[PDB]
Parts: C-alpha cells; structure tokens; sequence
C-alpha cells in the first residue's frame, strides 16, 4: 500500500508537469550549457529570484532532470538534456508555455466540463476557438505550424515509403502544413506532381519551405477552406492529422469533399493515430486524443469506427499499418480509403 | 534515447493528474464500487457524456487505475481502489476540484511567474489570496479544515505523545484548525488546559468537535489574529503547519508573538516537515514547499533555513524529534524552540 499510495500521488501531481514546462519556458538547460551552472547565475540569465529558481531545481532535481556535479552547480542528465532548444524532438517548444501546444494545454484545467459536455474547453479560457485564435494571432499560427513541422524532413518518409505511386500523377495536400508531406512524396517518386492546400499564413510558410528544398516546380500550393469543393482533382488526397481536429459530422464533411475531388481510381490517405479498441487503452492513443477534445472537440477513433466514418463519405477503409514515428517514442497510422 | 524521451512526456504531461483529479471529483471510482461497472451506468450516475467518459476511461486503464474484466466492465485496481472516499489517505478528496487544495493546484498552471516573483499566483485565478477566498467561500473554508484534519483523530498523537507535558500548565495553539493537536494533548495529560486561537469558520468546527469529544472545559476557542499580540500567555505554544503559509518576514513576526507571550521556562514547537538541506532534494519536500510558494507565497525550511529564522525572533531550535506518519508515507518533525 504505501507503493500503490506514492504510485496514485504522483499520477495525480500537478507541480510536477508544471515545473517541467517552466524549466522548458525559462530555457534552463540551455541556459545552463551554454556555462550558467549556479543558481545564481541561472536567475540573472532568467530574470527569476535565487530562492525561488533554487526551490524549482530543487524539484528538478528531484525527478531525475537535472543533478548536482560540484557544490551548488547543476547539469542535465540525459533527460534533462532533451530540453535543450537545438535537440531534434524539439521537446523544449513543445512544453514551451509561451508556444501554441503547451499554451493550448491550460484546456485541461476545465476537463470535467469536457467529459460532462462532450465540448472543448480551449475557447472558454483564450475567448477563440482553436484557429479562430490561431488566426487572430499570427505569432501563434506560426508557433503551432514550427511545432508540427519540428520533424519535417523525416516524420513523412515512412508514411510516403508505404505507399506505392506508380498509378499516381497527381497528389493533393488538404491541410498539408509546410509542405512536408507533398514533399516527401516527391522526392520518393520523380512522376508525381503536388498541391497542398491551407490556410492563411501557413500558405506562405509552405510556399517558402518547398522553395528551399528545391522543389516549386513540382509542389504548388493554394490557399483554402477544405470544407468547400476542392480547387483540384488528384489520384491521391492526403489527411495529414487533419480529420482528429473535428466531431464525426464535420470529419465526414472533409472526407466527401475529398472523395468528390477522387480521380477515377483514386485514394486517400489518413495519417495520424488510430487502434483497435482493445489495442486503444494505452497512453499514446489517450494522450492525444484527450488533447483534441479540449482543445477542438475532435478525436482520435478506433479502427472500428473508421468504417463508419468512410462508409458515411461512400468510402472504405481498404488496409491499416502502423508505423513508427524517427524522432519520438510514437505510433502513427496510416489508413487508405477506396471509393465505393 | 527512446527512454529518456518517453520518460520526459510522461512527466510534462498535464493529461494524466487531470484526469485523476476529474476521476476523483466525479466519484468515479466509489460509482464503480457501488455497482455501476459499464460505461452506460457511470454515464448516467455522473451525468457525463457516455462516449467522452468512456474516453477518460481509457486513460484511467492505461495509466492503471482501472481495469476491464468483464466485456464493457471496469473496476478499480490497487491503485484506483485508493480512490474509494472512505479510504484512510483521502486521496479522493485530496484530489477533488470542487476542495480547496485540488482547487488551489491549479495556481501551478502559472508557476513561472511564482519562480521569477516569489509570489503567490492563486489570487491572480481566483480573485483574492488563499485565506481570504476562504473567508468569502464557507464551501472551501470547511472542505479546507476538513482536508487538513481528515486525519484528526491519529495525526496528533505521535507528537503530543513525543513532548514531555509534565512542567506545562496551559498550551496555546496558534492556528489550531479544528482544535486536533489540542485535544490530543489534553487526553495524554490530563493537567493541561489549552487554548486554541483560529480564525472565523473554522473557530465553530473547532468548538464543534471539542464539544462532542467532551473536553469544552479543558480546551476553549477564540477568534484572533496571531500577527496581534496573543490573548494569553502559555508554557507551551504549538506552531503546526502554520509558519509554512509565510515567508521569512511574516513568520519571523509570528515567532516574535509567540516569545513574546512565552512564560518563564516555556517553549514553542513547530510541527512541520522539514530536512537538511543536503538531503532536501527529494518529493515529499518540493511538493508541499512549491504549493507554499503558489497558493501563499509560504516555504518549507530546511534545518540550516531554521537556525536562521529562530535567530532573528530570539530563539535558538534546543532539539528535533523525527516523527513517522500512520497515515501517508511523509516524514515529519517536531522542533522545540526556546530563548536564546
Ligand atoms: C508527444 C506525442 C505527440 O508529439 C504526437 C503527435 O505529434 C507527432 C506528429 C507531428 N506532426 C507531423 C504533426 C510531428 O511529426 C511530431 C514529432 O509527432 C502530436 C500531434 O500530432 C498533435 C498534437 C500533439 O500534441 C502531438 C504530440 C502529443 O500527442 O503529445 C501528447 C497536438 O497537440 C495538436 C493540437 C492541435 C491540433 C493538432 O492537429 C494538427 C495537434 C496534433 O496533430
Ligand atoms: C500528500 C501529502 C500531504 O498530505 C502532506 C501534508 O499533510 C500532512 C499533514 C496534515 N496535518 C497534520 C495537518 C494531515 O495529517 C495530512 C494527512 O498529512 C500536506 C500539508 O500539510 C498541507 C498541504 C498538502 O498538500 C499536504 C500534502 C502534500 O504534500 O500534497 C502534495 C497543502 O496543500 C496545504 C495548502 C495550504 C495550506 C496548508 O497548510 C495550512 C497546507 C498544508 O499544510
Ligand atoms: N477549414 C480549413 N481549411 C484548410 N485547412 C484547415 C482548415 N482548418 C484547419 N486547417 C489546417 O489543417 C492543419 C492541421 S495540422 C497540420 C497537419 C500537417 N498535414 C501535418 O501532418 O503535419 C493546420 O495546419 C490548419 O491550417
Ligand atoms: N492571521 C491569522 N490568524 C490566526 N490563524 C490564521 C491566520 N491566518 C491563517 N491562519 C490559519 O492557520 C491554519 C493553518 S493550517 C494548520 C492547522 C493545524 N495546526 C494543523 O496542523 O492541521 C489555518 O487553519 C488558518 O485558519
């Protein structure tokens, strides 16, 4: 019992997660790699008080993120080091309270009226929905798109190498982000032309990004609501974690559009998270699908209720992987959907 | 690599206390215990959305509170079983939204501005500072009392039991809450008269619980203000989780009072965790010293922090008693103060 007590303690903290998103915040680590090891030169580089930075380190230490080497100096251990501002998981602007996600996140503070409405909770504390605020803060937008992109140039390559392209010509990105995707599926396979469609501000940020990598001869991209009818036909539409943003109704709304805009033998792919339901009860399945209900009204959906979804769009799921994610200690599913 | 990652986003995660806390307040576990084991019958004893609860479910399943035997059928393992609202420890109440302290936790949700002001955030969410949103809200001010002495009965008894009362003709409780420590002491040493001085509310719950205990006659209440000269003098004076609530300046003009209305010979005792420094690093100390900090702008002291604060009140700590806990796994001492 006194396991099971400290085991229920410490699910249960809050201070915990938090001092980890402060430390995050506050650019601790590489304030501390860069030769700030004391805690006094820690606060001057923070603008925090000595006392109180003490009594934050202090439970740092305590969980296993940073650790004493010399009197009064401290390190990150290689735990601690994944919050350095240059790490490939980006983890430090993912818990970075100041950014879109970790912001996004104050949602759950409200999350029995959640379970008791079934409603985000996101617009009840920043006055906007999700985008809307998004949108009336370009800082945010940018943020937010920096963070789903933070993994760009590998988190598409397995998605994209599962597929085969040889009876496609033309690929549409509906939500597409900076273009990772599209781009992917480029430089996979040379006959493929791509457009990505998205919103305002991210437009411009994917238009930039396929410039870069050499690719706007054969990438376009197009500003856009995908609610309405699609600017263009494809052989393949992607839905690149798009579809757990919304509830079934305006999720079967983008998934006729997208069969509407299905050349003749056509598909689409959806790429996120998805589970058998007695597969569903782990953490990587709950973790996000919990954050889309506070901060959207969406989810995640079971295998299970894909073919309900695809049915009520005059689709099918015709197969399922699983694939891993290069950068991070996650899942991804990739579904492809066939017309009736 | 893959560890040290996923150890990070397990402890950045706001999901997981959340949905504890959300599974404590809506009395999930004791709903379970009581019969209704279906997603469909806690649904309806809860008054959730059925496909949102079941969502939070899944999440109590991975983390390990619950479990499904039967198809559809959850129960509460050893983990979640500590949920159960007559369980000893409270961990039910100790984690609901609508009691003060789970209510308070979320003052952490702005503990980067606690760690660059050493200030409290509470009153910055909730409208005014930790004792006088109690003041204003009977509803917390006795769910408060009632959280603090949800272990009245035994919590008392090792320290009252630990002091030598013989040369002690009245013992002086300064914030005394329900009047717990005064009672425990009136009952191991029957010569005592004590005196237990409280603030409004909690001086009815206190006279409440002495009348029904018996000892009206040996332990009076009375209304005051302990930064106002004390309204008597004493042999004894007790200090239990009281200096905590307040930094250096506030408690060191406490202190002050209580040598103040200390007689020849007598002494006052802190009852309040605390550590060396050296050994403070460790859960049970950050935990309850950053809710000092973020609902109080209070601290915990370390041993070294102690001589320093005795000092400047003109007292010296003569000694320390270890103190272990019947209820919780969390160390406490006893510090005896004197003159210097
Ligand atoms: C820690 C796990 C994860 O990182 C998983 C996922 O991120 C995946 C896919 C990202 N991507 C391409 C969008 C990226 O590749 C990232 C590294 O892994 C993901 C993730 O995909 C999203 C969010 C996450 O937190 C995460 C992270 C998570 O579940 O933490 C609890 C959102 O918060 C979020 C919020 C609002 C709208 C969103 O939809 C576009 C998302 C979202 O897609
Ligand atoms: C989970 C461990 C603990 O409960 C320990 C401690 O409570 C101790 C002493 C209590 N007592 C004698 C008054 C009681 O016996 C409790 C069961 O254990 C304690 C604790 O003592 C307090 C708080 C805790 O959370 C806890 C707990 C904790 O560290 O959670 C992270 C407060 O939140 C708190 C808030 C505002 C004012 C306060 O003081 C007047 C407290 C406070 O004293
Ligand atoms: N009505 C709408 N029209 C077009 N895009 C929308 C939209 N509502 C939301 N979106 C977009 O869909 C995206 C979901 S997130 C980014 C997903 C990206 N394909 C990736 O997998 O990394 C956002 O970038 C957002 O701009
Ligand atoms: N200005 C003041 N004067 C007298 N009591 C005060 C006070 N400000 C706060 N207090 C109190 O001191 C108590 C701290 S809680 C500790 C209760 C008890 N000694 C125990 O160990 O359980 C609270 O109950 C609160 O009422």
């Amino acid at each position: 019992q006194i396991d099971a007590l400290r085991t229920l303690i410490r699910l249960g903290s809050l201070h915990t997660p938090m001092v980890v998103r402060t430390a995050a915040t506050l650019r601790l680590v590489d304030h501390i790699l860069a030769g700030a090891r004391t805690v006094k030169a820690l606060a001057a580089r923070t603008d925090t008080r000595p006392e109180a930075l003490l009594r934050l380190i202090r439970h740092l230490v305590a969980i296993g993120l940073l650790e004493e080497d010399a009197p009064g100096e401290f390190v990150p251990t290689e735990v601690g080091e994944l919050l350095a501002d240059d790490h490939p998981a980006a983890q430090r602007a993912w818990h970075d309270l100041t950014q879109a996600v970790a912001r996004a996140d104050i949602s759950f503070t409200r999350l029995p009226d959640a379970i008791r409405t079934g409603r985000p909770t996101y617009e009840s504390i920043y006055g906007k929905p999700f985008y809307e605020d998004l949108a009336g803060r370009p800082d945010l937008r940018a943020s937010f798109d920096s963070l789903l992109a933070c993994d760009q140039d590998v988190a598409f390559d397995a998605p994209a190498a599962a597929y085969d392209w040889t009876n496609v010509r033309h690929v549409l990105d509906v939500g597409g982000g900076k273009g990772g995707f599209a781009a992917a599926i480029a430089r996979r396979a040379p006959h493929v032309s791509a457009t990505v469609l998205e919103m305002a501000g991210t437009v411009d940020t994917a238009r930039s990004y396929l410039k870069d990598e050499g690719l706007s001869d054969r990438v376009d991209v197009v500003e856009g609501d995908f609610f309405e009818p699609l600017p263009r036909k494809a052989d393949a539409i992607i839905l690149s974690f798009v579809l757990l943003n919304w509830p079934d109704h305006d999720a079967v709304r983008i998934l006729t559009r997208c069969a509407e805009a299905l050349e003749p033998g056509g598909r689409i792919l959806i790429h996120e998270r998805d589970d058998l339901h007695e597969n569903s009860f782990n953490e990587q399945f709950t973790e996000l699908d919990l954050r889309m209900l506070v901060f959207l009204g969406g989810a995640l959906r079971t295998r299970e209720k894909w073919d309900g979804l695809a049915a009520s769009a005059g689709l099918v799921v015709e197969e399922v992987r699983q694939l891993p994610s290069p950068t991070i200690p996650y899942d991804l599913s990739l579904l492809v959907l066939a017309p009736a």
